[PDB]
């Protein structure tokens, strides 16, 4: 089997004025596309190296596998985490978990914003679920290091803070992007991911 | 003493069409400015922590010091490494060193381009001088990790491959930026840095 | 200030048979002593670099500062975390927190053992307190990276899993060391550290 | 394929008094054996993950693959780099390369000793061959990160500076171990590895 670029679940201009059409089109059709293709190339090289017992070759392929693999994992989640129907607050058990674990929805937003603003260089802020503790948890990841593969936490909501995710529109002012993105968070999707972790 | 933002040695539009005016203005007046200011803040916090023997506080400040400090170091070099009078090939002893160490000027360009294109996420490609071996050396650095502070190599020529260095103009196509930047390399400056390493 | 090697709170053979006297003597009088001495040297170099605005020099000193500084921080806590009168289970609010956060004392032991066994290369397992969440948390740290300086978690109980902490007695069998050390945990000290986090 | 633990090319006590028999026996029959066994387990898990397109699982397996795989790579080279008939200086083209690249054999020894002493935590010092530059190069690697897999340099001579490589005999005094090991370097093997890089 081969990994493929998932279609975007909405039109490229559906998240304006929060994230512009040019960004969405580049981000999906150029950036994610590249990760998917380079992941498939890397996986094939890895299969050859594994079959030959070439451990040196396997290890040389790790950065490309984590980078492109992580890129595919993260952006596949990210597109579903956004929606033109998004924004506002979550409801039901996710909201209850947020209040219990972070005090309030606004305190939660502050913590995820702070983690996302705090990434030095390229990376991601995440709300995840800690299976072992049975509660929510915030973490930041560098580059395309994916949340579950590197920490064990199950991803619920990711915020891409690579410059490509915002620069054309917001330039250097990452906090303006982080303010805007709250308006398009697909809480339906984040709730679905959360409910799949429980039971 | 306090670190300060060096003036750009040319006008913001001096490197068009290779690097556009909007990029130069943002990169110098917003990005580098931020690094300089946050470096001075970090250094003052470090001086307090040192005076108190607060080792925990010193260690907590390391990421900000490397990031903002490195940002200041790297961009201060980068502005002088470019010029509207740049491009072409170097001459004299630098050219002789390039031919001796890399075979030819074009082979050297291939290696520095490859290191620069190869940065996954944010970072820099460098031509440096290895004092101990007495020859040239190429290295890549992540984020704002500066060359001399992290490797001991003396920086001669740096290529910023953070998305902010090219994205407004070249979008995702980093190789187009790397082709363009060869036209504005200030070989006079790179030669001056090289000659200061010898003797 | 000049950092100093804290006196051990018991004699070198007080933790026998669980950690032998030769290990305790080497670990305190050679390993920790070296961290203290090299920390003082590094801090003086940093003071000179700061006074000169030498950011390159500050950054070059970071590995020595984190390693020796972290070494001092970690081992100063570690000695107080152990006692000849230790072992068994904690009581009062710490025990209540352990049961609440990890299910039971035995489940907690399993998780901290697993984190400590899981360190590949040199490092530490920690029980810490997350100030922001107001609960207990287990984390692992590489090398001498200290818990609070690198994660913000307040250290309560640390387990050194550098080979020097066990190798003379247990050789490669780190799990035997981790089983043994439970017999000398100073729960009085861990409780004091925990109570200082609350209120 | 199933990786296997290579036989040692001499008996466990053949490198006495420089590295004692207990160390060699533990290092080969326990440490390297564990890397081989855990590598085979990890490779099988990776084959399942690859067949399923489970990229998360592939990425979660990277630390075990690099650690155990790197451990296998590094120690397989290390055993052949030592010999009871070793020590003294190399001859022929390797000696000429050492003199050309480092000034002299004694200056080379100083640099490889310094790189090996300089490892903070667990790792290796290496003399390698840079294929691209066509000359010798010294590098250090953390943990079990292997030289060729992580840097592209071809390994010629490795020095293990994990505490398990010396602690039973030399305790904390790593420099005494590094002085001793020069007496058992198998220059015949290092020459064979060097000659395979050329032509
Ligand atoms: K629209
Ligand atoms: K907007
Ligand atoms: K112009
Ligand atoms: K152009
Ligand atoms: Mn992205
Ligand atoms: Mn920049
Ligand atoms: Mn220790
Ligand atoms: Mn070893």
């Amino acid at each position: 089997m081969k990994h493929s670029l998932p279609d975007l679940p909405y039109d490229y201009g559906a998240l304006e004025p929060h994230i512009n059409a040019q960004i969405m089109q580049l981000h999906h059709s150029k950036h994610h596309a590249a990760y998917v293709n380079n992941l498939n190339v890397t996986e094939e090289k890895y299969q050859e190296a594994l079959a030959k017992g070439d451990v040196t070759a396997q290890i040389a392929l790790q950065p490309a596998l984590k980078f492109n693999g992580g890129g595919h994992i993260n952006h596949s989640i990210f597109w579903t985490n956004l929606s033109p129907n998004g924004g506002g607050e979550p409801k039901g058990e996710l909201l209850e978990a947020i209040k219990r674990d972070f005090g309030s929805f606004d305190k939660f937003k502050e913590k995820l914003t702070a983690a996302s603003v705090g990434v030095q260089g390229s990376g991601w802020g995440w709300l995840g679920f800690n299976k072992e503790r049975g509660h929510l948890q915030i973490a930041a990841c560098p580059n395309q290091d994916p949340l579950q593969g590197t920490t064990g936490l199950i991803p619920l909501l990711g915020i891409d803070v690579w410059e490509h995710a915002y620069y054309l529109q917001y330039k250097n002012v990452r906090p303006d992007y982080l303010k805007a993105i709250w308006n398009v968070i697909n809480w339906e999707n984040v709730t679905e991911r959360y409910m799949a972790c429980k039971k």
